[PDB]
RNA sequence: AGCACAGUCUUAACGAUGGAUGUCUUGGUUCCUACAGCGAUGAAGGCCGCAGCAAAAUGCGAUACGCAAUGAAAAUUGCAGUGACUGAAUCAUCAGAAUGCUGAAUGUAAACUACACCAAUUCCCUGGGAAUAGUGGUACUCCUACAGAAA
Protein backbone atom coordinates (compact mmCIF):
# COMPACT_ATOMS: atom_id res chain seq x y z
CA UNK A 1 0.00 0.00 0.00
CA UNK A 2 1.37 3.41 -1.10
CA UNK A 3 1.66 6.39 1.28
CA UNK A 4 3.76 8.96 -0.61
CA UNK A 5 4.83 12.02 1.46
CA UNK A 6 3.94 14.12 -1.56
CA UNK A 7 2.49 12.94 -4.91
CA UNK A 8 4.93 12.58 -7.80
CA UNK A 9 3.22 14.66 -10.49
CA UNK A 10 0.31 17.06 -9.89
CA UNK A 11 -1.38 18.44 -13.01
CA UNK A 12 -2.91 21.59 -11.56
CA UNK A 13 -4.16 22.53 -15.06
CA UNK A 14 -7.79 22.30 -16.12
CA UNK A 15 -8.38 18.86 -17.59
CA UNK A 16 -7.24 18.22 -21.16
CA UNK A 17 -9.63 15.24 -21.46
CA UNK A 18 -12.40 15.97 -23.90
CA UNK A 19 -15.55 17.69 -22.61
CA UNK A 20 -18.91 17.89 -24.40
CA UNK A 21 -17.53 20.82 -26.32
CA UNK A 22 -14.69 19.13 -28.16
CA UNK A 23 -16.10 15.62 -27.97
CA UNK A 24 -19.07 16.28 -30.22
CA UNK A 25 -18.02 18.73 -32.94
CA UNK A 26 -21.00 19.55 -35.18
CA UNK A 27 -24.08 18.13 -36.79
CA UNK A 28 -23.97 16.92 -40.36
CA UNK A 29 -26.02 18.34 -43.17
CA UNK A 30 -25.63 16.45 -46.49
CA UNK A 31 -28.67 15.01 -48.19
CA UNK A 32 -28.23 11.70 -46.37
CA UNK A 33 -28.26 13.25 -42.95
CA UNK A 34 -31.20 15.49 -43.84
CA UNK A 35 -33.11 12.42 -45.03
CA UNK A 36 -32.30 10.64 -41.77
CA UNK A 37 -33.53 13.64 -39.78
CA UNK A 38 -36.76 13.67 -41.77
CA UNK A 39 -37.68 10.02 -41.89
CA UNK A 40 -36.43 8.10 -38.88
CA UNK A 41 -35.52 10.80 -36.30
CA UNK A 42 -31.79 10.10 -36.33
CA UNK A 43 -29.40 13.03 -35.89
CA UNK A 44 -25.97 12.73 -37.45
CA UNK A 45 -23.01 14.34 -35.63
CA UNK A 46 -19.35 14.53 -36.54
CA UNK A 47 -17.42 13.84 -33.33
CA UNK A 48 -13.85 13.36 -32.08
CA UNK A 49 -11.99 10.23 -33.18
CA UNK A 50 -11.74 9.29 -29.52
CA UNK A 51 -15.43 9.46 -28.67
CA UNK A 52 -17.12 6.28 -27.33
CA UNK A 53 -20.81 5.50 -27.75
CA UNK A 54 -21.44 6.13 -24.05
CA UNK A 55 -19.48 9.34 -24.19
CA UNK A 56 -21.33 10.56 -27.27
CA UNK A 57 -24.66 9.79 -25.60
CA UNK A 58 -23.61 11.76 -22.53
CA UNK A 59 -22.54 14.69 -24.71
CA UNK A 60 -25.84 14.67 -26.54
CA UNK A 61 -27.72 14.62 -23.21
CA UNK A 62 -25.71 17.58 -22.00
CA UNK A 63 -25.61 19.64 -25.17
CA UNK A 64 -29.30 19.41 -26.08
CA UNK A 65 -32.73 18.35 -24.83
CA UNK A 66 -32.03 14.99 -26.45
CA UNK A 67 -32.67 11.47 -25.17
CA UNK A 68 -31.02 8.86 -27.41
CA UNK A 69 -32.24 5.25 -27.73
CA UNK A 70 -29.30 4.01 -29.73
CA UNK A 71 -26.08 5.43 -31.13
CA UNK A 72 -24.23 3.92 -34.03
CA UNK A 73 -20.81 5.29 -34.87
CA UNK A 74 -18.21 4.97 -37.55
CA UNK A 75 -14.74 6.41 -38.24
CA UNK A 76 -14.74 8.48 -41.40
CA UNK A 77 -11.73 8.44 -43.68
CA UNK A 78 -11.32 12.18 -42.89
CA UNK A 79 -10.31 11.38 -39.34
CA UNK A 80 -13.66 12.14 -37.73
CA UNK A 81 -16.21 9.89 -36.05
CA UNK A 82 -19.72 10.14 -37.50
CA UNK A 83 -22.33 9.20 -34.92
CA UNK A 84 -25.84 8.25 -36.00
CA UNK A 85 -28.07 9.01 -33.02
CA UNK A 86 -31.60 7.53 -32.96
CA UNK A 87 -33.84 9.55 -30.62
CA UNK A 88 -36.38 8.06 -28.20
CA UNK A 89 -39.99 8.22 -29.44
CA UNK A 90 -40.87 11.14 -27.15
CA UNK A 91 -38.72 13.52 -29.23
CA UNK A 92 -38.97 14.72 -32.82
CA UNK A 93 -35.50 15.06 -34.32
CA UNK A 94 -36.93 17.66 -36.69
CA UNK A 95 -37.97 19.90 -33.80
CA UNK A 96 -34.60 19.35 -32.14
CA UNK A 97 -32.88 20.05 -35.47
CA UNK A 98 -34.76 23.35 -35.66
CA UNK A 99 -33.76 24.16 -32.08
CA UNK A 100 -30.09 23.51 -32.78
CA UNK A 101 -30.16 25.28 -36.14
C1' A B 1 -3.87 38.48 -113.95
C1' G B 2 0.51 35.45 -114.89
C1' C B 3 5.60 32.87 -114.30
C1' A B 4 8.75 29.45 -111.46
C1' C B 5 9.62 21.25 -112.58
C1' A B 6 9.95 18.67 -107.97
C1' G B 7 13.51 16.43 -104.78
C1' U B 8 18.77 16.42 -102.86
C1' C B 9 22.95 19.70 -101.51
C1' U B 10 24.97 24.69 -100.27
C1' U B 11 25.09 29.76 -98.71
C1' A B 12 22.76 34.23 -96.56
C1' A B 13 18.57 36.65 -94.23
C1' C B 14 14.42 35.95 -91.04
C1' G B 15 12.09 32.55 -87.66
C1' A B 16 11.22 27.58 -84.66
C1' U B 17 13.70 23.90 -81.33
C1' G B 18 16.77 23.77 -77.37
C1' G B 19 18.95 25.89 -73.06
C1' A B 20 24.71 26.82 -74.11
C1' U B 21 27.24 31.54 -73.15
C1' G B 22 27.30 36.06 -70.28
C1' U B 23 25.37 38.61 -66.14
C1' C B 24 23.55 37.68 -61.45
C1' U B 25 22.95 34.78 -56.24
C1' U B 26 18.54 34.90 -49.26
C1' G B 27 22.98 28.65 -51.37
C1' G B 28 27.26 25.91 -50.64
C1' U B 29 32.36 25.19 -49.24
C1' U B 30 36.64 26.05 -46.43
C1' C B 31 39.18 28.28 -42.44
C1' C B 32 38.89 31.13 -37.80
C1' U B 33 36.50 32.29 -33.02
C1' A B 34 32.90 30.94 -29.07
C1' C B 35 30.42 27.77 -26.43
C1' A B 36 28.36 22.87 -25.86
C1' G B 37 24.29 17.43 -23.91
C1' C B 38 19.30 15.86 -24.21
C1' G B 39 16.52 12.15 -21.33
C1' A B 40 11.76 8.37 -16.13
C1' U B 41 10.74 16.32 -14.35
C1' G B 42 9.61 11.12 -20.36
C1' A B 43 14.71 12.67 -24.77
C1' A B 44 15.90 12.30 -29.93
C1' G B 45 13.03 9.81 -33.50
C1' G B 46 7.98 8.59 -35.23
C1' C B 47 2.79 9.19 -35.70
C1' C B 48 -1.74 11.89 -35.28
C1' G B 49 -3.65 16.48 -35.20
C1' C B 50 -4.18 22.25 -35.20
C1' A B 51 -6.12 27.87 -39.72
C1' G B 52 -12.70 30.98 -41.30
C1' C B 53 -11.78 29.90 -46.64
C1' A B 54 -5.55 25.46 -45.76
C1' A B 55 -2.41 20.67 -49.78
C1' A B 56 3.04 20.83 -48.93
C1' A B 57 6.79 22.85 -46.26
C1' U B 58 7.13 26.23 -42.03
C1' G B 59 5.21 26.87 -36.91
C1' C B 60 2.57 24.79 -33.15
C1' G B 61 0.03 20.73 -29.52
C1' A B 62 -7.12 19.85 -27.65
C1' U B 63 -4.89 26.98 -24.68
C1' A B 64 -2.64 23.62 -31.43
C1' C B 65 0.41 28.61 -37.91
C1' G B 66 -0.57 30.13 -31.33
C1' C B 67 -1.69 31.75 -24.96
C1' A B 68 0.57 34.70 -21.10
C1' A B 69 4.60 38.07 -19.97
C1' U B 70 8.33 41.48 -21.59
C1' G B 71 10.41 45.09 -25.71
C1' A B 72 8.98 47.35 -29.85
C1' A B 73 4.53 49.24 -31.28
C1' A B 74 -0.59 50.76 -35.91
C1' A B 75 -1.61 47.91 -38.55
C1' U B 76 -3.02 42.92 -40.72
C1' U B 77 -4.63 41.99 -45.55
C1' G B 78 -6.10 37.19 -51.39
C1' C B 79 -11.17 37.94 -49.41
C1' A B 80 -13.66 37.58 -44.73
C1' G B 81 -12.79 39.65 -40.14
C1' U B 82 -9.78 41.69 -36.06
C1' G B 83 -7.42 46.14 -34.25
C1' A B 84 -5.20 51.20 -32.85
C1' C B 85 -6.28 56.93 -31.94
C1' U B 86 -1.59 51.25 -25.86
C1' G B 87 -1.33 44.04 -21.79
C1' A B 88 -5.30 45.07 -27.90
C1' A B 89 -3.15 44.54 -35.07
C1' U B 90 1.81 42.89 -36.16
C1' C B 91 6.75 41.72 -35.01
C1' A B 92 10.76 40.29 -31.96
C1' U B 93 11.79 38.49 -27.05
C1' C B 94 10.31 34.31 -24.33
C1' A B 95 11.85 33.16 -18.40
C1' G B 96 5.17 32.11 -16.99
C1' A B 97 1.43 28.65 -18.61
C1' A B 98 0.71 24.66 -21.41
C1' U B 99 2.99 20.63 -24.15
C1' G B 100 -2.25 14.88 -28.20
C1' C B 101 -0.60 9.41 -29.19
C1' U B 102 3.83 7.16 -28.99
C1' G B 103 9.02 6.23 -28.55
C1' A B 104 14.38 4.11 -23.35
C1' A B 105 8.78 3.34 -23.00
C1' U B 106 8.40 1.36 -18.25
C1' G B 107 1.20 -2.51 -16.01
C1' U B 108 0.73 -6.86 -19.87
C1' A B 109 0.40 -6.31 -25.24
C1' A B 110 0.82 -4.82 -30.39
C1' A B 111 -0.73 -5.49 -38.29
C1' C B 112 -4.84 -4.70 -31.58
C1' U B 113 -6.46 2.42 -30.27
C1' A B 114 -6.79 -5.28 -27.13
C1' C B 115 -6.43 -6.13 -21.88
C1' A B 116 -5.46 -6.32 -16.50
C1' C B 117 -5.28 -5.05 -11.32
C1' C B 118 -4.86 -0.90 -7.27
C1' A B 119 -6.41 4.00 -5.93
C1' A B 120 -12.54 5.96 -7.66
C1' U B 121 -10.84 10.59 -9.52
C1' U B 122 -11.68 15.72 -10.52
C1' C B 123 -13.50 20.54 -9.95
C1' C B 124 -16.00 24.55 -7.25
C1' C B 125 -17.33 27.31 -2.75
C1' U B 126 -15.61 28.49 3.16
C1' G B 127 -16.98 21.92 6.09
C1' G B 128 -20.74 21.43 2.07
C1' G B 129 -21.98 21.43 -3.44
C1' A B 130 -21.13 19.74 -8.35
C1' A B 131 -19.38 16.69 -12.02
C1' U B 132 -17.26 12.95 -15.21
C1' A B 133 -15.43 5.02 -16.74
C1' G B 134 -12.69 10.11 -16.58
C1' U B 135 -7.80 10.62 -13.94
C1' G B 136 -3.50 8.83 -11.78
C1' G B 137 -0.45 4.39 -10.35
C1' U B 138 1.72 -0.68 -11.20
C1' A B 139 8.50 -2.70 -15.63
C1' C B 140 13.31 -4.49 -14.70
C1' U B 141 18.06 -3.73 -12.19
C1' C B 142 20.03 -1.14 -8.24
C1' C B 143 21.10 2.05 -3.56
C1' U B 144 19.87 4.07 1.52
C1' A B 145 16.26 3.77 5.19
C1' C B 146 11.89 1.25 7.34
C1' A B 147 8.63 -3.06 8.02
C1' G B 148 7.20 -7.60 9.96
C1' A B 149 7.93 -12.64 8.78
C1' A B 150 11.90 -16.55 7.50
C1' A B 151 17.25 -19.62 9.15
MG1 LIG C 1 -18.99 -0.38 -35.81
MG1 LIG D 1 13.21 23.12 -107.72
MG1 LIG E 1 27.50 13.83 -21.68
MG1 LIG F 1 0.59 38.28 -26.26
MG1 LIG G 1 3.13 44.99 -25.16
MG1 LIG H 1 3.78 -0.31 -22.47
MG1 LIG I 1 -3.82 -10.42 -32.54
Amino acid sequence: ARNPKCPRIVKSCHSKTLDKYGLIKYPLTSEKAMKKIEEINTLVFMCDKRANKKNIKKSVKNLFGIECDKVNVLNTLNGDKKAYVRLSGEHDALEVANKIG
